[PDB]
């Protein structure tokens, strides 16, 4: 296990990790600026102190080239580009697509990747561009599992094991499906490069949500080749993790400037909308005049800051729960961009299952796409039975029409569109009616019959809080979601009302004592989980026999929870002891 | 005389325009900061640094403070602050709002600005808060313009007249009929600011659009205390040429973070999605860690920064003919300004009349909105009569269906969505044909009249060039937009064929002589022109008895042209002598 990878944060299918590559820990999604060891526009010692922590070279250049071969042999890679952060190599996988073949067998490649001490190698895998012939596709992909097993039997380092079925989905998943079975750590998605140039962004977005069902949840997802900002949110959107990029380089040396919602030529630019150290002193008309040097320098320092903050961007936008209004704002910069869009809201069945339960920002109506948002989707078909059930319904901005018992509760009360939604306070008689809807709501049918005869006290405001009966309380109301927190009487009381495996979060007997005492539950103990579970939801944290140990909040969903080996599944709220 | 204000570039209703006053140049849109003379988080001589080369500041507070009032009337306001460009002040009627009295006349406010050598001033004009009573908003209204009245007959320096009649369409009307008619030289728009704070961005609209359409355009528009990015697209979309800040530093002093989308806490970021000199160097935890004075200005730096850039990505996108996309983008930030610019949309009237003919930049479909963008109602509108006389209907993503004979033509051509559009080449019987559909969509009905007898020529590929009769050159399609650049030939058929004063530009007698020789036509000399003209139009040049002088393209509107006294109106082509 060389290779870690936990979630500390999500939104949408994208998430926020913390990998750690033998000792050196970086924070994705990342991008890795690519760098070309003939000629470097940006010295991997000043991308290091722009913060850029990984890197990505070609070790079939070096392999090539005498001196650089015997540099890197000589001193290794680090210490041959001087740099210290994680070093990816790419195996000149891109000559193999743009000259058909390479000069260097599977297993020597890979050698020479671990004699010049590389971070995380690759293998020859065969990048079939778009639209192959269907037998061209399956007969690469044949060669590119059979070097897989190869790979898997010699590496001794950290790999990637590229998805690579050209634009067959069925490919896709099959290639998917084999590699997640053999003990690789990252898996990147092939033979994109030349979608993504050709802006078929909709093509890509079934490749990769293709790729992603079938691949285990708890491995980073690299998407070869995409190195402009404009994807960035789509993307991270999917459960995109890594990106790498020439581009900064390459735009800059033909006089292209990056910018999130597409690219400039330097001769079509006014202005720099832009503030990064270089946009900020200098102007278009200057950089248009200085040596050619010069400005390939300063266009690619700006194109990877343009790159750095559309990072920052999107994982502010997944810390407040507002990734999906970020990727609405990214979809109007070309029409192409805005089509891939609405084909990601269409997957609607594999978003859900990591839509959090909740969200720090409020649902914003932006637009007619918001409405086809996954909370949004969840929300309707949930509100379903509760609306049939208490009726007292009320006009809603989004929903049209909900029932007044889930008028404080998210997406309900915590969205704004067009027009205002009036909140519906409770009465000291409505009380009770709005935590059995909510509990029916978010555990799911039967589950009011745990707050049937519970007292509900009302704050200052009429707003329901603590959920009390004949002793202590049950549950609590938020203040900022409207959902329910659980107390331990009331995880008490849903775990005999609803039936094993509901709410259910089943931990090893070495764990089972830990949870007992509050202590938050990690992955690599649970052994089962509800596979209705979503990430922020209320969970019940229980040994084989299905005995209560304790109650908490999960972070991730309960398929994910059996998967994932490292990182927590539950934070825990309290102990039965 | 003593403020000038030219086009330089347009986009909708938007447009970069120069202004100068006293000497001093600048480019619209602009943002002023506000400083206080009692309190500075950023010296303007800092500021003046910055780039920001007009500021304003409140001459109120300066004339009721000892000190800085002996200092003003002293050195000037220019030396007491030391900053050497344009200073703007505000009446300090500002506290006329909050308190509903100030202890000053207008008359003396207005000497008290004379003599401090401000270079724009302002008179007592009352800030009508949002929903009040139609009398109140009648009342303070008359007084506003009483006041109006005096400042008129004792201005010695440009001054801003201030539209305002709270929420009430009419009364706006009414207003900026009556100060239009007055000399003043700029027109801010007043009592928005609680709409601003509160995001009733709609009504800001309406405002804005009531006002809009009765001001002489001639004039600069300032959209009184709109300081935040989130809402620059949009206003300058609207003709909003000035704006004016005072929340960069107040929302600096508790913590608040700008964004081009909307604010942040400080504490609330993980991450500081900006690149610019602050951003760039520090991170959000650095930023907390620090004195609240020290991070206080950090954070007015940032503020001014994003401010700067988001302007400048206006003006480019102004620049590139794209700044409905960059308003589509910008809509996204939040349900209300989503709201907002679907109210724009709907004032189609009005942004139609200041929409260019055509374009640089390809039509996008990037959402739903889109669809209702003014160039393709009008292109929809126009074509109607075209198709249901050519026929040859051909599917189009955008349009859904037009004649293949305008197929080759703006906005139809260049037009993509999610599929692109193929456009059919014309055969060597429809070569005239498609002229002929063109005329009648591009000068309107009858226009065909004027090339039936005519024979179109097609490039070395298959595209209609010059047009010809008895080899007498009367027009030619452009290739970069599929419309007909009017030969002097062409321009008189089209004369006798076109009722007056369908594309006439009628000019002085004292500049008849030079459009004769073929020198441009300055707006100053124009007395008259067809409203139906549109910038980029081609106009017929003509006298008072109609008789043709030349012909050409307009820069500016028909409207335009003859309220511009700077400026020119007509690019010649070609005169008659
Ligand atoms: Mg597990
Ligand atoms: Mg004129
Ligand atoms: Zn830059
Ligand atoms: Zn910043």
């Amino acid at each position: 296990k060389m290779l870690k990878f936990e979630i500390k944060a999500r939104d949408g299918a994208g998430r926020i990790g913390k990998l750690e590559v033998n000792g050196k820990k970086i924070e994705t999604p990342a991008i890795m600026p690519v760098v070309n060891p003939k000629q470097m526009v940006v010295e991997p010692k000043e991308l290091e102190k722009m913060g850029f922590e990984i890197i990505i070279t070609n070790s079939y250049i070096i392999y090539k080239d005498e001196e650089l071969r015997r540099k890197a042999l000589e001193l290794g890679i680090h210490r041959m580009l001087d740099y210290n952060g994680i070093i990816e190599v790419d195996s000149g996988s891109f000559q193999l697509m743009k000259y058909g073949s390479i000069e260097v067998s599977n297993r020597e490649i890979i050698e020479f990747q671990h004699r010049i001490g590389v971070d995380i190698g690759t293998f020859l895998d065969i990048p079939t561009p778009p639209d192959a012939p269907r037998e061209q596709a399956v007969k690469e992909l044949e060669i590119t599992l059979s070097r897989a097993r190869e790979a898997e039997e010699i590496k001794e380092i950290p790999m990637n094991a590229t998805i690579q079925g050209s634009t067959y989905t069925d490919l896709r998943r099959y290639a998917a499906r084999r590699l997640s079975s053999m003990n690789f750590e990252i898996h990147p998605i092939g033979g994109v490069v030349p979608l993504l140039e050709s802006y078929r962004f909709r093509d890509v977005v079934d490749i990769v949500i293709s790729s992603k069902m079938a691949l285990r949840p708890d491995r980073p997802v690299h998407l070869f080749g995409a190195g402009h900002p404009i994807v960035f949110a789509l993307a991270v959107a999917m459960g995109v993790d890594l990106f790498d990029s020439a581009s900064y380089a390459l735009y800059a040396k033909d006089d292209r400037y990056m910018t999130p919602e597409g690219t400039k030529r330097l001769d079509e630019l006014d202005y720099f909308p832009c503030s990064c150290p270089v946009c900020s002193k200098y102007t278009p008309q200057e950089l248009r005049e200085m040596p050619k040097e010069e400005r390939t320098r300063l266009l690619a320092l700006h194109n990877l800051w343009v790159i750095k903050e559309e990072i920052k961007r999107v994982k502010q936008a997944i810390k407040e729960g507002e990734l999906w209004r970020l990727v609405d704002e990214r979809a109007r910069s070309h029409p192409k961009l805005y089509s891939a869009y609405k084909r990601l809201l269409e997957h609607y069945t594999f978003l859900e299952e990591f839509e959090p339960i909740t969200k720090k920002s409020a649902l914003f109506k932006i637009s007619n796409e918001s409405l086809r948002w996954p909370v949004v989707r969840r929300a309707k078909e949930r509100a379903k039975s509760i609306n049939e059930r208490f009726g007292e319904l009320v006009e809603h901005p989004i929903f049209g029409r909900v029932s007044r018992y889930l008028s404080l509760t998210y997406p309900f009360a915590q969205s704004e569109a067009e027009d205002d939604f009036k909140i519906e306070k409770p009465t000291k008689e409505d009380a009770i009616k709005y935590v059995m809807a909510i509990a029916e709501y978010q555990f799911g049918e039967g589950a009011s019959r745990a707050f049937d005869d519970a007292k509900v006290e009302l704050s200052k405001t009429g707003m329901p809080r603590q959920v009390k009966v004949n002793g202590k309380r049950l549950a609590t109301v938020r203040a900022d979601d409207g959902l329910l927190t659980l107390g331990i009487e009331g995880a008490k009381r849903l775990h005999r009302v609803l039936p094993y495996p509901r709410m259910r979060v089943v931990v090893n007997k070495e764990a089972e004592p830990f949870a007992r005492k509050g202590k938050d539950v990690f992955a690599k103990f649970v052994i089962f989980a509800d596979p209705g579970i979503r990430p922020y939801d209320e969970v019940l944290v229980v040994n084989e026999n299905d005995e209560l140990l304790a109650t908490g909040q999960a972070l991730l969903s309960g398929r994910e929870m059996i998967v994932f080996q490292y990182g927590r599944a539950v934070k825990v709220r309290k102990g039965v002891e």
